[PDB]
DNA sequence: GGGGGCATGCAGATCCCACAGGCGCG
DNA sequence: CCGCGCCTGTGGGATCTGCATGCCCC
């Protein structure tokens, strides 16, 4: 049990969060929800988040996945209050804005009159993946292509939570095809759907390093932010997350990541014994 | 008396994670 | 040569997202 920084929580919500508006039947029932599902290894984050918001239920989905679900109405107010003070950054903010106007419709109790569900389906048709086939056949009169959020990084604490979700620290070992000497390469990467390309591109100027790699438009719908130059990693990337602590197993991956960075800064990665530890400081992180 | 809210399942779709290899450059 | 690191390319599963349903209560 502990509490995390609010900007770190918002950043992690931009990565793994999901806003849900369920409309099922003609007695149409409604269900507003915020959900996060992770691997069992990161059950601490969900309990860390639940202790911060004092809401939600943490269940087990299968033998490997935990889930945190907030479904009560009065308990969705603290979520909306929090996100109003710490706004989301990715295109998920658009789903949150539709999540909020769906809440105010259900708060005025108008969501049960015939006028209410007609707007909520109109609201639902714009968030996440839209409506189903049946309700789209039950409301082929849906009107309303929402305004696209385009923000930059608000701060580094948002990045700590965001990196704890979609980020990645890992070690590269390359056997030189000419020298047969083991090469060690540290790299930091964040992947993301191309719908937030402007946000991912703003990481370059805010961190002072990194590159954006895309691939052709026909074969891929997600890009990568990546830092491979060791000097940028040791002097820019590492101090950022030393100040803004990551959460979950990403903190453990980052700690082992920094152990390799220091073995390299001490030039011990050229030694036979130093190369042995780095190899273990690579199997550590797969487990 | 039953309607709407809550808790609690289960499952599909995909956007991630954690890499690999070729090769130009200083 | 040689190590660095830009640059292209990716398998597979942890994710994001959706549907269902019996129970409870007021
Ligand atoms: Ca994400
Ligand atoms: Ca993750």
């Amino acid at each position: 049990r502990e509490s995390i920084n609010p900007w770190i929580l918002t950043g992690f919500a931009d990565a793994e969060g999901s806003f849900g508006l369920s409309i099922l039947n003609a007695r149409y029932h409604t269900r507003l929800s915020f959900t996060i599902m992770l691997h069992n290894k990161d059950k601490s984050i969900l309990e860390n988040i639940q202790s911060t918001w004092k809401v939600g239920i943490i269940t087990n989905n299968g033998d490997h996945y935990v889930t945190l679900r907030v479904t009560r109405f009065e308990d969705l107010k603290v979520i909306i209050d929090h996100f109003e003070k710490y706004p989301l950054v990715t295109q998920k903010l658009g789903d949150y804005k539709l999540f909020k106007q769906a809440f105010s419709v259900m708060e005025n109790k108008e969501h049960l009159k015939e006028n209410g569900i007609k707007e909520l389906v109109r609201i639902k048709a714009k968030m996440n993946w839209g409506l189903n086939d049946e309700l789209k056949k039950a409301f082929p009169e849906n009107i309303s292509e929402r305004p696209l959020i385009n923000k930059n990084i608000p701060n580094f604490k948002w990045l700590a939570g965001f990196t704890s979700g979609d980020g990645s620290f890992f070690v590269r070992l390359r056997k030189s095809n000419v020298n047969a000497r083991v090469r060690v390469q540290l790299v930091f990467e964040i992947s993301q759907h191309i719908r937030d390309k402007n946000l991912m591109n703003s990481l370059i100027t805010y961190l002072g390093c990194g590159h954006i790699y895309e691939g052709n438009k026909s074969e891929r719908s997600w890009l990568q932010f990546r830092v491979e130059k060791f000097s940028d990693i040791n002097d820019k990337i590492i101090p950022v997350f030393q100040e803004n602590t990551l959460i979950g197993v990403k903190l453990e991956d980052f700690e082992d990541w920094c152990k390799v960075a220091k073995l390299i800064e001490e030039k011990k990665h050229l030694t036979e014994s130093g190369l042995d530890e780095i190899k273990k400081i690579k199997l550590n992180m797969n487990k």
